[PDB]
């Protein structure tokens, strides 16, 4: 089981972690959405499926910089609603194919009421998301780390 | 690591159970053996032997039907003699090539004092016997059933 990113970073057997940049709206209204779909850059497969079966959750994900201080948000794991930062382990995700499939997660953002001005800077950590990776046949339980930074500046207009 | 059969059979990765049916001697007489090599039925192959090393045992045998009612016997792993029903685990048998190869076992079975008759009949269950595969790499600790069957009756005249 390994996972890939986009512009090509990978993370393999076994786990390990890696940086992922996004894009993000230039300007955001507080009580409006900024949208983090992952599953357009994180990408992950079974490496032997047709014996095996691999389980993919979100163990944890955690807020940084900017969206700690200045945003709500909630996390949407394979079609629900979860809060972010997050209170428990999601359900599984199963994973059986050798094709390279994308993880269903996005980060809905918001800012809150007493949020104004720069609320992200560019290059800066937003968000870590742990993907535990189990199977179906031995005790294996592999965290796969992601780092998310920000490609750009974010301004709530006050 | 896997272990298939002749006739096709096979059990995962990971472990699991099969039922093997094998041909027996039609007439054994009081004194004389009845072999039933499985080292010509089951192979096994390591799926990554150029860092893993897989280790496997006779964990544990028992006899069933009319190899339980109507034998005495012993079982030979890798070139020794060993008690059946076994109770005691026997020492290990490396693998380290991705070629299939014998799984060494073969139970050497004598027809007891009494026995006259159908002594084992065509389709009962005769033993279960559990493979047990380790490494030098991993926790796994998996478990290979075999469910052997008899597939004709067997005859000890008087
Ligand atoms: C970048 C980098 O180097 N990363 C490191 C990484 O390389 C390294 O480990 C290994 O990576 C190899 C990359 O391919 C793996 O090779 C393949 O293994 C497949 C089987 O994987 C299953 O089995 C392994 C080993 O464990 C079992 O087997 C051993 C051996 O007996 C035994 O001790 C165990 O008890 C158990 O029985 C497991 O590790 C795997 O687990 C991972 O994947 C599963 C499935 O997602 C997860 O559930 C699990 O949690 C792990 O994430 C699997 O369980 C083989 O099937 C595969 O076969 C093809 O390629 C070889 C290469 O020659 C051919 O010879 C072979 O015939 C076969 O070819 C066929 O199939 C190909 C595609 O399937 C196709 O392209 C061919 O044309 C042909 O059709 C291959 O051998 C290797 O298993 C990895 N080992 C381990 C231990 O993970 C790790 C290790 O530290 O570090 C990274 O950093
Ligand atoms: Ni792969
Ligand atoms: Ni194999």
């Amino acid at each position: 089981f390994a996972c890939k990113t986009a512009n090509g970073t990978a993370i393999p057997i076994g786990g390990g972690s890696a940086n992922v940049y996004v894009n993000l709206a230039p300007v955001v209204n507080v009580g409006q959405n900024l949208v983090v779909d992952l599953s357009t850059q994180i990408f992950c497969h079974n490496d032997y499926p047709e014996t095996i079966t691999d389980y993919v959750t979100l163990q944890r994900g955690s807020a940084y910089g900017g969206v700690l201080s200045n945003f709500s948000g909630t996390v949407k794991y394979s079609g629900s609603s979860y809060p972010f930062p997050t209170t428990s382990e999601t359900p599984r995700v199963v994973y059986n194919s050798r094709t390279d499939k994308p993880w269903p997660v996005a980060l809905y953002l918001t800012p809150v009421s007493s949020a104004g001005g720069v609320a992200i800077k560019a290059g800066s950590l937003i968000a870590v998301l742990i993907l535990r990776q189990t199977n179906n046949y031995n005790s294996d339980d592999f965290q796969f780390v992601w780092n998310i930074y920000a490609n750009n500046d974010v301004v709530v207009p006050t």
